[PDB]
């Protein structure tokens, strides 16, 4: 068991980093199963919004897209 909410600050350090963020970035980082990584994005996706100054969620047809806006 593994606290999604603690990856996903992992994550947005990375996104801060590198100003752009998918699904496939979560998977690559991790090397995680698919389902994992969601729960992961659906923490990252609240962190973000607790900061809508610096991150944005970029909620597209093609896939979720979080872009570093600071």
């Amino acid at each position: 068991t593994l606290n999604s909410y603690k990856m996903a600050e992992i994550m947005y350090k990375i996104l801060e980093k590198k100003g752009e963020l998918t699904l496939e970035d979560i998977l690559a980082q991790f090397e995680i199963s698919v389902p994992s990584a969601y729960n992961i994005q659906r923490a990252l996706k609240a962190i973000c919004e607790r900061h809508p100054d610096e991150c944005e969620v970029q909620y597209k047809n093609r896939k979720t897209t979080f872009k570093w806006i600071k």
